[PDB]
This record gives C-alpha cells, structure tokens and sequence, in this order.
C-alpha cells in the first residue's frame, strides 16, 4: 500500500511538522547573534558582545529546560496534540516580534514566546510519532529515524535561506521568514492531522485525578514565589545586571540535575545510578562544545573567516550536514558489526574526545598564522566535522533534554571568555581539557 518510505501516511504530516519549525528556529539562531551586534553598534542594545554571546547560550539553555515539562503538560493538562498546535502559535509570534519595526525592546518578549512555545510543541511532536506505532511495531526506529532526517533538512535549509534574506533584505524580512516557515509547519500540522492523527491525543491521556490539582498547585505556586523571592532579593542587595540574571538561570539550570541526584540517593540500585554519574558529566561536556557552534563558532566566522562572497550564517548549516552525511554510515555501522555493538560508555568517552579534538583543530590557524587576518573557511568545516563525528557515538528524553540545558547553561558562563585575544588559548585548553576528561573515561569504563 501506499506509505511514507515504509511509514504510516501520517509520518509525513509530523515530519514536514518538524522540518518547518526546526526551520524557524535555525533560521533565527543562525541570525539572531549577529542582530544582537548590529543593535549593539548603533547604540540601540547596551550590552557588551561578551554578553550578548551570553544570551545566545542562555537562550538555548531554557528551550531544553522548558521540553523537560511540556510533555506532562501535553499528557496530564492540554493534550498533546493541543499543545503542538499552541506551542507551534508561540513560537511564530516570538519570530513575528522580531518582524515588527522594534530593537531591543522586543528580544526578551520574543525569546520568551519561542522558550514557551517550543517546551510545548518539541517534546510533543516526537510523542505523536510513536503514536503511529503500536508496541509491536518493528518501524518504530524506522519512522523515527525518518523523523530526524526531517529535523536535519529543516536546521539545513534554514540557515542558507534566512540568511540570504538577511543579506539581501535586512534583519526584519528575515526574521519574518522564520515565522513564515512555522506557519507553514502549522498548516500541514492543522489540516494533515486531522487526516490521519488518532483524535485519542486531542485530550490529555493521563488526566489529573480530582486530588491531584490542588497538590501540583501548591507546587507550582512554591516554586514561583520562591524564584520571585530570589529576584527581588537580588535587586535589594545590587545584584541587578542582565548578566546576574543570567547567572540565576544558570545555577537554576544547574541545580536540577544536581538536587535530583543529590537524595535521589537500595543498594540495589544505589550504585547503578552512580552508574550514570560518569556519562551525564560526558553528555554535558559534549552539548557545551556542540552548542557553542552558534556562538563561539559563528563568531569566529563573523570575524576570522576570509567569507565575502556569501553569508557567513551559512556556516550553521554545516552541523546539520554532517549528521545527515554521518548517519547512513553509522547505520550500516551498528549493524555490520553485529557483533561488536561497542558499550555505551566508551562511545560517550570516544565521543567526548573527538569534541575535544575539534577545539584542538581551532587553536592550530590562530597558533600558526596569527589572529589578526583570515583564515580558510576549511578550518571550519574541518571542526563540525569532528564534533559531528563525536555526536553520532552519543546518538525520558527530558533528561536528554537536560543535559543539553545544563551544556548549554555552562556555555553561558565560558562564552564570555572568547575573544580575539583569547583565541588559541580558549580553544586549546577546553579542547584538551576535554579529550583528558574522554581519557579518564576509558580508565572506568566498566569500572561501573
Ligand atoms: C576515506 C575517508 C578518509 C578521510 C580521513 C582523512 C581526513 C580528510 C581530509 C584531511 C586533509 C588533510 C589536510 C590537508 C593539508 O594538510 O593541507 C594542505 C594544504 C596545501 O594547500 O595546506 C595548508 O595550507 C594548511 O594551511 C596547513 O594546515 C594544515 O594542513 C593542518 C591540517 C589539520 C590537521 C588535519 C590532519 C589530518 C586530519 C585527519 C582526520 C581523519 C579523521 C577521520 C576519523
Ligand atoms: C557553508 C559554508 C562552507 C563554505 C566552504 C567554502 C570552501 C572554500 C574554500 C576556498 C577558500 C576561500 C577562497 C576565496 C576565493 O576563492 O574567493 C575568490 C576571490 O574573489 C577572492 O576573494
Ligand atoms: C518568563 C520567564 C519564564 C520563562 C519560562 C521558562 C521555563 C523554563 C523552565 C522551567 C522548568 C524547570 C523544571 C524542569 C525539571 O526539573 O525537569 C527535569 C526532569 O524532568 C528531569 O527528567
Ligand atoms: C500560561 C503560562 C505559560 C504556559 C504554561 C506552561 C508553563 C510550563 C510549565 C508550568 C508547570 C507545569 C507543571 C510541570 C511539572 O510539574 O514538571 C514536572 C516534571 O516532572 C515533568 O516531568
Ligand atoms: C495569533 C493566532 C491566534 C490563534 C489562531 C488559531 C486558532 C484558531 C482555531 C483554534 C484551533 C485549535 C486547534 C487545537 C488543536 O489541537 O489542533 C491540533 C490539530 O491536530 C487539529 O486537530
Ligand atoms: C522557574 C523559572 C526558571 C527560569 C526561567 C527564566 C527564563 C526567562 C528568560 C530567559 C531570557 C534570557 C535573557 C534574555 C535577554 O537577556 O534579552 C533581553 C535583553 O536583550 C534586554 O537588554
Ligand atoms: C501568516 C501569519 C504569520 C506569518 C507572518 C506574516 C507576516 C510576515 C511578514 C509581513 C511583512 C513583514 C514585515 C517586514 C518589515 O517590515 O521589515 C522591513 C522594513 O521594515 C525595513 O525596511
Ligand atoms: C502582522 C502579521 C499578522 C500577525 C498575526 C498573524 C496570525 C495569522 C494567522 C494565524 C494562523 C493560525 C495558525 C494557522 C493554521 O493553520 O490554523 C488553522 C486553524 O486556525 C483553522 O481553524
Ligand atoms: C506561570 C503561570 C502558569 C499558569 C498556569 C499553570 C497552572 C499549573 C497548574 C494548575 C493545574 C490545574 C489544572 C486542573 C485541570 O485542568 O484538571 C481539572 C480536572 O481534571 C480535575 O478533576
Ligand atoms: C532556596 C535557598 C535560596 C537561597 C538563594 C538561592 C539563589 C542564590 C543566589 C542567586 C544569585 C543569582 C546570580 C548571582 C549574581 O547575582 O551575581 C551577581 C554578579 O554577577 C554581579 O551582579
Ligand atoms: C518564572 C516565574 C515568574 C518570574 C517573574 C519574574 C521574572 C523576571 C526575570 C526572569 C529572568 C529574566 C531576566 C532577564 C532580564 O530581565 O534582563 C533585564 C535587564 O535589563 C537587567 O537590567
Ligand atoms: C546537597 C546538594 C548537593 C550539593 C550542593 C551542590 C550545589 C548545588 C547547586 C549549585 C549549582 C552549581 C553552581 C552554578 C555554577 O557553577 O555557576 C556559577 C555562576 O553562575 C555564578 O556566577
Ligand atoms: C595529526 C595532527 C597533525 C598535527 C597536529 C599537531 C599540531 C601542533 C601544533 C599546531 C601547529 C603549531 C604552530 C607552531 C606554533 O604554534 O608555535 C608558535 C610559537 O612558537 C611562535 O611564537
Ligand atoms: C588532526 C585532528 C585533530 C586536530 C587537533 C590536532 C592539533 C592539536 C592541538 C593543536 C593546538 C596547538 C596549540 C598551539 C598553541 O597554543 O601555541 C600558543 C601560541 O602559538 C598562540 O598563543
Ligand atoms: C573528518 C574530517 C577531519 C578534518 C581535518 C581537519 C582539516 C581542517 C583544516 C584544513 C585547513 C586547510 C586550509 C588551507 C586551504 O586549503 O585554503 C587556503 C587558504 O589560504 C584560503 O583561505
Ligand atoms: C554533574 C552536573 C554537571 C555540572 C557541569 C557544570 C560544572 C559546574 C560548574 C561550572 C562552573 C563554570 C564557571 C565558569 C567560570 O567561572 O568562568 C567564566 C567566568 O569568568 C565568566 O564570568
Ligand atoms: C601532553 C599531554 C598528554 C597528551 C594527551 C593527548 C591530548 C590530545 C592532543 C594533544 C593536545 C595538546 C595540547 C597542547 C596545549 O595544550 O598547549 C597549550 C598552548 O596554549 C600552550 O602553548
Ligand atoms: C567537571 C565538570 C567540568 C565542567 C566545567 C569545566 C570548566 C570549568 C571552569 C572553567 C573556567 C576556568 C577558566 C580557565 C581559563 O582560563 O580558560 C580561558 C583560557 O582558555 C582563555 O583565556
Ligand atoms: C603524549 C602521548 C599522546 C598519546 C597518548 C594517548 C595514548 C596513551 C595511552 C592511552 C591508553 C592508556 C591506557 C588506557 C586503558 O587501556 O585502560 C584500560 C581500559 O581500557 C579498561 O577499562
């Protein structure tokens, strides 16, 4: 019968889903740092580049935090079709924001439309994939590795087309082809889904019990009082600055996993939970390096990288190609070696050195040649190469989700360090720091 590459027809609706929302949002983060250093230059943004590459790292840091909650919310409160709709609304009027004739004024309101609304929809949309699989389904990984290609097509076009507009048409026009393009995920989410979508997840399909509400009120409730409590402390005793905000969220961010481990604390599984200790470290020290390919990254491109003769935010796209290059390879790999299937401890540590090794490649062109001029756009490329290489060893996903805010949050604090004078010594050192750290790794492997 008729399929989606083997794949129930509805696959197609949630992979153009995704592919146009993960459009709209590399497509703007490809853009967004470098808008932030425009406002900074005309004196509209008040903020130091040091900063402002702090924000793109805390930016990234609550996305992943607010995917740890939105699927209880799409399972016990809105349903998770709801909440892919509402979320997918969200996050085109945070980039219709930046559309509107503003500055400055307008990047907190659409930061936190887009943290919202992507908490809503991207846990989601990977949830109703499953949904076209019954337990018994061997597709499964089929469809869901379809899925990704989606995701990656998406975060590759992106950068090329927004960034282009940006070129050609200015920062407004390309901030409004990011809302276009999740507008055009909501069309076919809308009218797709209703096609073939199972109306069972319209509904939430664990409600709340009538005694649950009051308690998860009460908690809710807590927890905001006690963070507004934090904030206006903070701004009796002089901790007031963007960048004591952001020290907030990161230890916030950090705190989490932190507490959760902490009294999480049966020695039947005591210690195989400390099993996980040695390799969460691993996943957040591989996120930092990763995620920083839109900060540290693009900004060496912006300023290192003989690039005239074409948009310097079409590097981004070299991250989503190789995984797309990488992936059928590793396929073949984990299934020709049937045998070999390598412990999941030693490709986080494999992993983790070759993020490592792509820090390492970058302090080569400034220690060889100089920072003062340009260097190859090669360099570069020869980097996502290595990181990329290191991401499809590591290949709940709210913990997963978490260790990318925990990454990401740890950026916020190292990105600060980069500059021009800063160079090799920041690549060096953190990339080095990491391969020791892969090292250590393999000395307790299966130490566990
Ligand atoms: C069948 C797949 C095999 C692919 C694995 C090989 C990696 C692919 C390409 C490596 C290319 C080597 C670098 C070429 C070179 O040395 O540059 C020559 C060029 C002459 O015009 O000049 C320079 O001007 C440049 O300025 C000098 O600086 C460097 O070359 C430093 C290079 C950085 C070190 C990279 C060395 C080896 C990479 C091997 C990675 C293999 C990893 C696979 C898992
Ligand atoms: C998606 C971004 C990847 C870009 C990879 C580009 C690979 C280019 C390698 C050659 C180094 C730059 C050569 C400069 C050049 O030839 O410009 C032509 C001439 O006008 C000099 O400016
Ligand atoms: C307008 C200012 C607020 C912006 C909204 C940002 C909300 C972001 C994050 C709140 C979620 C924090 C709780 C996450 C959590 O603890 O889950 C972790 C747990 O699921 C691990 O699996
Ligand atoms: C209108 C307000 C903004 C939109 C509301 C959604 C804001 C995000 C979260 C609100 C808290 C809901 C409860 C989430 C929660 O308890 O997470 C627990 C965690 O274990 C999830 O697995
Ligand atoms: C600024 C835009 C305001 C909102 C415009 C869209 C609201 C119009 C009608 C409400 C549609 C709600 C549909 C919610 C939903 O669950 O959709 C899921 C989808 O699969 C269709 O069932
Ligand atoms: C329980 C709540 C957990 C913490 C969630 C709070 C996250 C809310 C907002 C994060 C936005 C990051 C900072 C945005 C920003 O600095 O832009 C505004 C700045 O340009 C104005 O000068
Ligand atoms: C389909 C509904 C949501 C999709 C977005 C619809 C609106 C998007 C674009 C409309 C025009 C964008 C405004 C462009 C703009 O004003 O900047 C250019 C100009 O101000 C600078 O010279
Ligand atoms: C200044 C630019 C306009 C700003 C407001 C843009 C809102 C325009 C349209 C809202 C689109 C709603 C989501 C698209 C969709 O497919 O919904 C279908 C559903 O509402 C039909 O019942
Ligand atoms: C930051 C502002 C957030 C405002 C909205 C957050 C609300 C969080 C928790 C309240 C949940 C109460 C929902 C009760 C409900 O919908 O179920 C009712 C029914 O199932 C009980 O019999
Ligand atoms: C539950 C116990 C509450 C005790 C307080 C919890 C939060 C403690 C400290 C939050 C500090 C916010 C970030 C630190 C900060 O403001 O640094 C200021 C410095 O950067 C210049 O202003
Ligand atoms: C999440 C629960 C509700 C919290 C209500 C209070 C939220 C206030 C701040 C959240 C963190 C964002 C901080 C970014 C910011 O406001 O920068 C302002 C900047 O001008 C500092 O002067
Ligand atoms: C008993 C609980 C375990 C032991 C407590 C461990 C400390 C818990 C949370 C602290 C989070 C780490 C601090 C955040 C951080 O490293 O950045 C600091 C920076 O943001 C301040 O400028
Ligand atoms: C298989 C890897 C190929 C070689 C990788 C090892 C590269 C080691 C160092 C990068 C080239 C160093 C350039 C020379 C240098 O930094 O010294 C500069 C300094 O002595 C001048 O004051
Ligand atoms: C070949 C694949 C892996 C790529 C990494 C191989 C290169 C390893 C290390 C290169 C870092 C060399 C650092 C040289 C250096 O810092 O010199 C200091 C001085 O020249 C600049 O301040
Ligand atoms: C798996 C792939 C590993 C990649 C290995 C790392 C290779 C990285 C960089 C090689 C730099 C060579 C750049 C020299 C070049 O061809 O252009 C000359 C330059 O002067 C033009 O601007
Ligand atoms: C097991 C949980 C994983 C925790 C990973 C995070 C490690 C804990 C704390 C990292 C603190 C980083 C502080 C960065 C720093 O102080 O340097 C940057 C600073 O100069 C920026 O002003
Ligand atoms: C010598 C340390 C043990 C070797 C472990 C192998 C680690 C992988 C590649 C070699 C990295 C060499 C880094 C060189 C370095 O850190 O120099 C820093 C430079 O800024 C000072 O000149
Ligand atoms: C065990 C978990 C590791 C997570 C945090 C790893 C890094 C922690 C702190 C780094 C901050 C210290 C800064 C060291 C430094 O000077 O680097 C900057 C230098 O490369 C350029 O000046
Ligand atoms: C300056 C030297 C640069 C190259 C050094 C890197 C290679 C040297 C040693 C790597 C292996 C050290 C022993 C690791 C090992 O096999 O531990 C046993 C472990 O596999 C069992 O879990």
């Amino acid at each position: 019968g008729k399929t989606f590459f083997g794949q129930p027809l509805g696959l197609s609706t949630l992979f153009m889903t995704e592919m146009w929302e993960r459009f709209s949002y590399y497509g703007m983060r490809a853009i967004l740092l470098y808008y932030m250093w425009f406002l900074i230059s005309t004196g509209d943004l008040h903020i130091t580049r040091a900063t402002a590459a702090s924000i793109m790292a805390i930016y990234a840091s609550m996305v992943y935090l607010s995917g740890t909650i939105g699927g209880f919310v799409a399972d016990r409160i809105i349903g998770a079709r709801p909440a892919v709709f509402w979320g997918g609304v969200l996050i085109m009027l945070g980039h219709i924001v930046l559309a509107l004739p503003f500055g400055a004024s307008a990047l907190f309101g659409s930061i936190i439309l887009i943290i919202i609304g992507t908490g809503f929809l991207k846990p989601n949309v990977s949830t109703l994939v499953g949904t076209l699989y019954d337990e018994h389904d061997r597709r499964r990984d089929a469809g869901f590795s379809i899925f990704v290609f989606g995701i990656n097509l998406g975060a590759f076009i992106a950068p090329l087309i927004v960034g282009a507009a940006q070129e050609a048409a200015g920062y407004h026009v390309a901030f409004s082809l990011a809302a276009i393009g999740m507008f055009i995920g909501l069309l076919v989410y809308y009218f797709g889904g209703k096609k073939t979508l199972d109306p069972h997840y319209l509904r939430p399909t664990d409600p709340l019990a009538p005694e649950e509400v009051k308690p998860l009120l009460v908690k809710v409730s807590l927890a905001v009082a006690g963070f507004i409590a934090i904030i206006v402390v903070m701004n009796l005793v002089g901790w007031n600055s963007l960048p004591a905000y952001i020290n907030l969220l990161t230890i916030v961010a950090i705190a989490i996993p932190v507490f959760y481990f902490a009294w999480m604390i049966t020695s039947t599984e005591h210690l195989r939970v400390v099993s996980y200790i040695p390799l969460f470290i691993a996943a957040v020290l591989f996120w930092a390096i990763e995620e920083q390919g839109s900060v540290v990254l693009a900004t060496f491109a912006a300023e290192r990288v003989d690039s005239s003769w074409f948009p310097v935010s079409w590097f981004q796209s070299l991250n989503p190609l190789f995984i797309m290059l990488y992936t059928p390879f590793f396929a073949w790999l984990w299934t020709a070696w049937k045998k070999n299937q390598p412990s999941s401890p030693t490709k986080f540590a494999v992993g983790l050195m070759f993020a490592g090794l792509s820090f390492l490649l970058m302090a080569i062109p400034g220690a060889l040649y100089g920072t003062s001029g340009k260097v190859s756009p090669l360099w570069l490329v020869g980097s996502w190469a290595l990181v990329i290489l290191g991401e499809m060893l590591i290949s709940m996903m709210s913990m997963w989700f978490l260790s990318s805010s925990v990454g990401s949050a740890l950026n916020a604090q190292l990105v600060t360090l980069y500059n021009a004078k800063s160079e090799v010594a920041y690549f060096s050192y953190f990339g080095l720091g990491s391969v020791v750290l892969g090292i250590v790794l393999v000395f307790l492997s299966k130490r566990i």
